[PDB]
């Protein structure tokens, strides 16, 4: 079933052609991880205060997504999906972060991952002060746990060294690219403890989340996570609909989980997901 329901989906988003001018732009080569997953220009991410005379000056692989299932009454997260930093686009990520006021930043990717380069870190050492275009970051922290490490850090613009805004970095260690931990317990104490975070923040921007090429895993996870403020906030008698749910994601940003194994994924984690939220209520 999982099968056929995955190459339906893939079928589908053979036919998604949302333009895409502004990441083939040749300007922009360089700020693509693949030359083939690029965002979709509806819903990609702008960034200010750049020189518009800098051809492709305003531009960042990322989307934002939202649940566009939801009523317009209703209420819930608006994330940002993006690739994983290339050394030419870390301080176009920083520029991202403090623009859309980010404060929850979600990374699904080791930096290296069997040799093969997934993301270049953007944050300094423990301790460490570090300046990334126009704004400084300093790592006030890290705290692990076996599948995940978080990152407390600071950051300031140059031009304005008295507003310091604290971002949480949360990187998941043992999900590869391409494929899904080997249980869901991980990711689903990894995504309470990153809601936990948000929800206690007065009006934080989008939660950032990213992978390397910014679409399976980051699809994935957003995809969890939706379902699983859908089950919170409206019970367990909720109608739950991946295959909807996914295109829907998939409308605004390509390929929005990228396996078919991905894609059990979602039901492996949320199937658990309401194991839990039936035991306790």
């Amino acid at each position: 079933g999982f099968w056929e329901e995955f190459e339906s989906l893939q079928k589908q988003e053979v036919k998604n052609l949302h333009q895409r001018l502004e990441g083939q732009r040749p300007e922009n080569k360089g700020k693509n991880r693949y030359k083939n997953i690029l965002p979709f220009d509806h819903s990609r991410v702008i960034l200010q205060g750049r020189d518009s005379n800098i051809p492709g000056s305003d531009y960042i692989n990322a989307n934002y997504i939202k649940n566009q299932l939801l009523g317009p009454d209703e209420n819930a997260k608006t994330y940002i999906a993006s690739q994983g930093c290339l050394e030419a686009t870390v301080n176009d990520f920083w520029q991202m972060a403090w623009q859309e006021n980010s404060r929850v930043i979600v990374m699904t990717t080791r930096e290296v991952e069997k040799g093969r380069n997934k993301c270049v870190p953007y944050w300094p050492e423990v301790g460490m002060q570090r300046a990334y275009g126009p704004y400084s970051v300093t790592n006030c922290g890290e705290h692990d746990t076996t599948e995940y490490k978080l990152r407390t850090l600071q950051v300031s613009p140059l031009d304005n060294g008295d507003l310091i805004r604290e971002i949480w970095h949360y990187q998941y260690l043992s999900w590869p690219d391409h494929g899904v931990p080997s249980e869901p317990g991980g990711v689903l104490s990894f995504l309470d403890q990153i809601n936990q975070r948000q929800e206690s923040l007065p009006h934080a921007g989008p939660i950032i989340v990213h992978s390397s090429a910014g679409i399976g895993r980051t699809g994935t996870i957003i995809v969890i996570d939706m379902l699983m403020e859908n089950i919170s906030t409206k019970g367990l008698d909720c109608d739950i609909d991946i295959q909807k749910t996914i295109q829907m994601v998939r409308a605004q940003r390509s390929g929005m989980v990228q396996t078919e194994a991905q894609y059990k994924f979602i039901y492996v984690a949320i199937a658990q997901f309401i194991e839990t939220t039936k035991k306790k209520l």
